[PDB]
């Protein structure tokens, strides 16, 4: 792979002349997926896309002669009727469905696109950390089998060892790439509502889905007893089982509390672990560094602590599962505890 740094016609400076095309393709989802920039739905269901493509790979598959899917290819995009079908992707088609015609029209591969929109997206919600872009992954041939995607009801073993086997990720990488659900919400956990959030911070890049996955969960906030739902400790916000049983878990809950008022590691980790992420299934070394096509992460605005408690809650309502270091102190926002207010996504999701 032989780079030539190029200026591009809109007067920027790139690794590889390659990349000047991609402005174009920023310019559009932009406008017209993001709707003007947002940390919205759209920018949220694009990061999940980014997971669902590229996990589903695996070597232990391989190994026994069956296909185990090609990692960051496409392939959710390319076979959507079969990959979306599965019930781990479920509610996926409709961000699928939004993406095709830009892949279309700009003629780049779909892999790349997901990868793509992906870190442009995270770009969007203040506190992101500085995103990459590489390019470089050719269009699936045969889609992934199912089987491969965590579910929110899986023990934390099952999904340790998933990850273990499709990248060669530990228990801690786990940890880091799961910081996206700070920058989420649930559409079809919970038949009776969509939109909950998984912290009350949706649109922030921050540490709160560490702190409030950490307190007590009280009651559901819609219906109750969805299968992979737990209790939840606010009005508004959901938690699955996956991440309340990853917070508890002796092997990961210090990596968990790790992020709480660090918002140096978890930009880092994330930083790392989103990367690693988008080349899976590719060769690092054959592929094109397109970074400087992504916009600069922004700060977040204001001036309250990074991380904080929730109103109404205190550390008394933190469960502590971290035996080397104490729950940090945290400041608690003045007042009433408030709902988390949902995010109705477009139609279909
Ligand atoms: C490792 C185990 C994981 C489990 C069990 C899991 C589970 C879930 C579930 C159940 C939902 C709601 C889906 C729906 O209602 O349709 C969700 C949403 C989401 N997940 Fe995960 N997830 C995992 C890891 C990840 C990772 C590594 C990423 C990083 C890209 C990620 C990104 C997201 C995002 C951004 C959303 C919000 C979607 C939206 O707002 O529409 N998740 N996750
Ligand atoms: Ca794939
Ligand atoms: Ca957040």
């Amino acid at each position: 792979v032989i780079e030539k740094r190029a200026t591009c016609s809109n007067g920027k400076t790139v690794g590889d002349a390659s990349c000047c095309a991609w402005f174009d393709v920023l310019d559009d989802i932009q406008q017209n997926l993001f709707h003007g920039g947002q940390c919205g739905a759209e920018a949220h269901e694009s990061i999940r896309l980014v997971f669902h493509d590229s996990i589903a790979i695996s070597p232990a598959m391989e190994a026994q002669g069956k296909f185990g899917g090609g990692g960051a290819d496409g392939s959710i995009m390319i076979f959507d009727d079969i990959e979306t079908a599965f019930h781990p992707n479920i509610g996926l088609d409709e961000i699928v469905k939004l993406q095709k015609p830009f892949v279309q029209k700009h003629g780049v591969t779909p892999g790349d696109f997901i990868a793509f929109a992906g870190a442009v997206a995270l770009s969007n919600c203040p506190g992101a950390p500085q995103m990459n872009f590489f390019t470089g992954r050719a269009p699936a041939t045969q889609p992934a089998p199912d089987g491969l995607v965590p579910e929110p009801f899986h023990t934390v073993d099952q999904i340790i060892n998933r990850v273990n086997d499709a990248g060669e990720f530990d228990e801690l990488e786990l940890v880091w790439m799961l910081s996206a659900h700070s920058v989420a919400a649930v559409n079809d956990v919970d038949p009776t509502v969509q939109g909950l959030p998984f912290d009350s911070t949706p649109g922030i890049f921050d540490s709160q889905f560490f702190v409030e996955t950490q307190l007590r969960g009280t009651a559901f906030p819609g219906s109750g007893g969805n299968q992979g739902e737990v209790e939840s400790p606010l009005p508004g916000e959901i938690r699955i089982q996956s991440d309340h049983t990853i917070a508890r878990d002796s092997r990961t809950a210090c990596e968990w509390q790790s992020f709480v008022n660090n918002q140096s590691k978890l930009v880092d980790d994330f930083q790392f672990i989103f990367l690693a992420l988008t080349q899976l299934g590719q060769d690092p070394n054959a592929m094109t560094d397109c970074s400087d096509v992504i916009p600069q992460s922004k700060p977040i605005p204001g001036n309250l602590p990074f991380s904080f408690f929730p109103a109404g809650k205190t550390i008394k309502d933190v469960e502590q599962a971290c035996a080397e270091t104490p729950f940090p102190t945290l400041t608690t926002l003045p007042g009433p505890e408030t709902s988390v207010q949902r995010i109705p996504p477009p139609p279909g999701a």
